RNA sequence: UUUUUUUUUUUUUUUUUUUUUUUUUUCUCCUCUUUUUUUUUUUU
């Protein structure tokens, strides 16, 4: 994803570090990809560290 | 007569655009004197 923060460039929250619907050790892989970006869409508000 | 362990050079690229020299001011302004105006003519 692409995240503004009022920063000199954009912001970059990788998919490897997301906490994913489930929130538990089941499985990661490419299945999860395809709704990756169903969940988290354009215009959401997080709170992350960097 | 002095063993064992302490990782390393950011990920990304396959984006659209249908105009045209210049460009924008300055006011009214007393002309002195022999004249009517000479004139054909010929040699270029």
């Amino acid at each position: 994803w692409k995240v503004e923060t009022n920063s000199r460039l954009d912001s970059v929250l990788l998919l490897s570090s997301m906490n994913l619907p489930g929130g538990e050790l089941r499985r990661r892989s490419a299945e999860d990809e395809l709704a990756m970006r169903g969940f988290l869409q354009e215009g959401d508000l997080i709170s992350a560290e960097v």
